């Protein structure tokens, strides 16, 4: 919404579709430490944000700051390397603005992945949740991708996220994690974001796992909601790199500096895991 | 606040006083669908919101974006016909600007509805649920339309909402429910707001019946808010459009298109109830 | 972050260096009713927030909008009488921007004072709450002080508040208020800030209890959490200045004009009970 005319996402499509030769039908928004999930391309176009017209230029980071194109596993893709959050300032509309490009780029899907700290016990960092729910906590106070004038030509006013995460994929990544043979299944589980920069107290770190959320995040959720909006079938996965302190023993801590789980084969593992996936994901053409 | 002095109402206030003939004593935020209310004025002067100063104009929608004054069962009214909600963008201090004019037009009592999601499973969809009390979510994280500098002309800097929906009006209506012979006594819960224009998964749903509410609905709270801060007796009702998805046996949806309900005789129904409220408003005037 | 850049503090850092010859090492934000802590001190040198660069303008309060330096009981003091706050529309940017200011003056710890109501049922109004962790809110949403981009010399992106309150200090009061010889020992719960300038309703109060909550505020939280993000030795009280309503019975009221507490020899006390704590601040030149 808000900044962005409708022909704004127009003019950023079209550019892009007149400066790649490809065509994607898979966005990949790579997550804190799998953007190296860009690796795995071929046909790899690369396009600095800053470039592409309309797109939101990368804060501080930057450094891999650009939207790869190319090929997934059979797919024609269309990687975001380094995503937006609410934390650097983005206002929501430009978080979300490349879910709406890309839709506009002919994209029918979306996976999402993230980094988040682990609220459910039971997960041990280096997990990897199939999000099959989120619960939006800045969207229950107004910051929701949505708000503003709607426009129909992306979709309705009151769309419903009761279904965000396609439950196809669901099964045809739980079943994936297991034809591949991965020891532990893919665990399950809603993912809360939560803005901020700064991370959980002990203290609410347990209205999380209260409110019922299993991996606690930074993103993803404005994403999928204008997704979902546009129609995107989407699902996502969320490395949880580590272990919300839901205790007052305390005397540890899940800072992202100590992201290395991120950095582990944990990121490479959540790697291939989406790139196989890929073969997954229907083929719009489907040949029946 | 913020946008609007408190000169900005006074005009509006003067105004509107000065080309309606008409001196309301209850305003009447008619929700979504509850808006055919109107139909049951007499000397009804409309007024579109474009047309009346400072008004916030309708988004999008505009069709029903009218004031309409006149009578209501012996009351000198002023309904709102599609009231303004977070979601369209509206600051909250537009939203709830026609309550800040609504007092300063003499307006002493306000009836709020909406259609706001069935929490508690005991509600059927089509129920009525008279609002004993709401969650502010979008408050609790600053989104309160009292922000700003206070005005003691209007009312306190920390203005008192524990008593917010007066608990005579909750009775007089809990028995003119009865005394009308309805069959299913009128409901009773706490309403939630919750902005974002998009409905809520099966995991908010969830979050939302944990933390006590009954119905969701994504507005009415801002202006109960500057209601009771400017001393308006406040009394308002919810009609259950749908039940919102509690489980993930899921397969079903509450969407507004499904809105329905909200054209049902449902919809009629809370109409002649709400005219009927009218004579057991306090007239100010009292005669003893 | 926004609106100010790094050097604006600096700016007015050194304005303050270069107009009080006091070298804070405590800064202490007087909470309502508490701000006559400034009493205490001994070569106090007064700023109005107003004749300091930068610095935020008090809004409709004003009186008692000045920075107090001096000293107490032995430290070297900076007192902040009348905070700023959310709901007086100051973006948290601003409200915290003495935080940072105080770092700058070589400020190490930041004692947080604040009057909130009583969530906990065993808290007696009157009470004082050693803040053990925070809840928040505002900031779940977005509304976090440190949103922006994250300047690295002031601190980490994603700096850690699962540790805000200094445990030792936590020890080091529980013992004093003890040594002291105060009765009832003083209490220990977790603050959540909740924005808006109104009151909580009922059904708000019991979220609120339910999340874990034992005080409700309406500030501190994001003072806590830009001293944290500087590395500011971090502890603050409560006041609990009344009983938060979580009874229907209801008819009963926590007002702020019924401060009354804050007005109390228990504002007084908690007063000498922060000039002792002052002994036990660790004194940067420690003298081993
Ligand atoms: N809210 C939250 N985010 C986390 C946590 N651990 C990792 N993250 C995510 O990883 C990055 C920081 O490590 C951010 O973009 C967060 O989305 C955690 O414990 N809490
Ligand atoms: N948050 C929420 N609002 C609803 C729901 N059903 C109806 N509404 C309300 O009805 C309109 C959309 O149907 C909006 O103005 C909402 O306030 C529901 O399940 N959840
Ligand atoms: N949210 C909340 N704040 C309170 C309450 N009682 C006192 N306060 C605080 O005291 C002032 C108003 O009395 C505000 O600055 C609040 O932080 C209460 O019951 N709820």
């Amino acid at each position: 919404e808000n900044g962005y005319t409708y022909e704004d996402y127009k003019n950023t499509a079209e550019w892009l579709l007149s400066h790649t030769k490809h065509r994607p039908q898979v966005a990949i928004i790579c997550g804190s430490g799998l953007g190296g999930l860009t690796d795995k391309l071929t046909q790899a176009q690369i396009f600095d944000y800053s470039e592409i017209p309309n797109f939101p230029r990368s804060t501080v980071p930057g450094h891999a700051g650009r939207l790869v194109f190319g090929f997934l596993n059979g797919r024609a893709c269309v990687m975001m390397q380094g995503r937006f959050h609410m934390y650097e300032g983005y206002p929501l509309w430009k978080v979300t603005f490349p879910v709406r490009v890309f839709h506009l780029l002919g994209v029918d899907t979306l996976v999402v992945t993230n980094a988040a700290g682990g609220l459910n016990p039971k997960f041990e960092v280096g997990d990897i949740m199939l999000i099959r729910d989120h619960i939006n906590l800045p969207g229950f106070s107004g910051q929701n991708p949505l708000r503003g004038p709607n426009d129909e030509r992306f979709g309705d006013r009151f769309p419903a996220m009761s279904d965000a995460y396609d439950r196809t994929m669901r099964q045809r990544a739980l079943s994936t994690w297991k034809q591949m043979g991965e020891q532990r299944e893919l665990q399950e589980g809603t993912y809360v974001m939560v803005a901020g920069p700064s991370f959980e107290t002990v203290a609410e770190c347990r209205v999380l796992q209260k409110l019922g959320a299993d991996a606690v995040g930074m993103s993803t959720v404005p994403e999928v909601i204008v997704a979902r909006h546009c129609g995107l079938r989407v699902f996502g996965f969320s490395l949880i790199t580590n272990k919300v302190i839901m205790d007052y023993e305390s005397l540890e801590k899940a800072n992202h500096e100590e992201v290395l789980a991120a950095g582990k084969q944990a990121a490479q593992k959540l790697e291939q895991f989406v790139s196989i996936l890929m073969a997954s994901i229907p083929l719009p053409d489907k040949a029946s």
